[PDB]
């Protein structure tokens, strides 16, 4: 009932994934604590051992972005739980990425967000992390070295965090979201615009959800003043929840997706809009197929919604 690659992934491990529309890359880890990248160039390939783009401590939150795939950054714990990088550039290939050398020290039981800001060919990278006093700080690059950004203040000792940037089509700057879980166990969303900074209020998402819950979220299809925006967790009932934004609707359509195994974490990417026979979801988590393997659901315009891949490489 299992496979020997599936053996090989660790069960709740921490996912991330990203993509150029339908080229995707898929992080995992592994039982002795290796990370490890499996591919989809057309059909699903590596996570192998010989796949493995650095190591980080048992357990680590996994979190990862990109502009297309000419630049990818990885983000995981180091066993001192600092923030580490692993970087990847077309024509230079993987590397330790500068993060490390900073020694941000933050909660052993942080998870970590990324985002490239979209709308610019400048790499500018925002990376959300809890220090040990349960804040959610943000550390910024922006050319000038790792820094560290605003404080978005108190959350729920080891919440997951979601993160998203767009740039709407008549903005002259990048906007950014964020969700997590507060102290009384509550899921919000903080929100940066170009004109507002960071918006004071804390927008409710979901109104009670199991500690600690996977969070992972996307957004697509911006325009003018409009975004599209999805975010995921795992309810009570061990299934993902999806929570929907719809220009002109708001938040709405707050419901199940799909079952998972206790604890399973979360990964989203997407692609392409509404407007034009978008958009496509892929959702990354375990539900127990082959005990420990990860499995992909689908949403397209040709099928809706559906089960993918039901056990990535190497499983
Ligand atoms: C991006 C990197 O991809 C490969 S190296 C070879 C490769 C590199 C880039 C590729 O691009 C796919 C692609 C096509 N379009 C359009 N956008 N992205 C396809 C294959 C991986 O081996 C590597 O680890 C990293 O994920
Ligand atoms: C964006 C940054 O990438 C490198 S520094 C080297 C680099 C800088 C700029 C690049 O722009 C293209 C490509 C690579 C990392 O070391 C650093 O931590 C950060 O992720
Ligand atoms: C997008 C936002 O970026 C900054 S404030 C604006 C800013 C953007 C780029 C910057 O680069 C260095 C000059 C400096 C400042 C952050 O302080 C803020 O929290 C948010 O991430
Ligand atoms: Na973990």
């Amino acid at each position: 009932m299992s496979t020997p690659g599936a053996q090989q992934v660790l069960f709740r491990t921490g996912i991330a994934a990203v993509n150029s529309t339908n080229h995707l890359r898929v992080y995992f880890q592994d039982v002795y604590g290796s990370i490890r990248e499996s591919l989809y160039e057309g059909s699903w390939a590596n996570g192998t051992e010989k796949n493995v783009i650095g190591n980080a401590k048992l357990g680590s939150p996994v979190a990862a972005t990109s502009k297309e795939l000419k630049h990818i950054r990885v983000y995981t714990l180091t066993e001192g739980n600092t923030l580490q990088e692993f970087a990847y550039d077309s024509g230079t290939g993987w590397y330790n990425g500068g993060l490390g050398g900073a020694k941000f020290q933050v909660a052993p039981y942080s998870c970590i967000a990324a985002v490239f800001l979209a709308g610019t060919d400048a790499l500018q990278l925002r990376i959300y992390a809890q220090k040990p006093d349960n804040t959610i700080q943000e550390y910024m690059w922006n050319g000038d070295g790792w820094k560290e950004g605003t404080n978005l203040g108190g959350a729920l000792p080891g919440t997951g965090i979601g993160a998203t940037s767009f740039r709407y089509t008549d903005y002259n700057g990048p906007s950014i979201r964020i969700w997590f879980q507060t102290d009384d166990l509550k899921l919000v969303q903080r929100a940066y615009d170009p004109h507002k900074g960071w918006y004071p209020d804390l927008v409710t998402i979901f109104d009670r959800a199991p500690p600690r819950t996977a969070i992972a979220a996307t957004s697509f299809g911006a325009g003018n003043s409009s975004i599209y925006m999805r975010i995921y967790f795992v309810n009570s009932d061990n299934t993902i929840w999806q929570v929907c934004w719809d220009h002109g609707k708001g938040y709405h359509d707050k419901g199940t997706i799909t079952p998972v195994i206790q604890g399973s974490e979360v990964a989203i990417i997407s692609w392409g809009s509404f407007a034009n026979n978008g958009p496509d979801l892929r959702l990354y988590f375990q539900n127990g197929t082959y005990i420990s393997a990860v499995s992909e659901w689908v949403w397209n315009r040709a099928h809706g919604s559906q089960l993918g891949r039901s056990a990535l490489p190497p499983a």
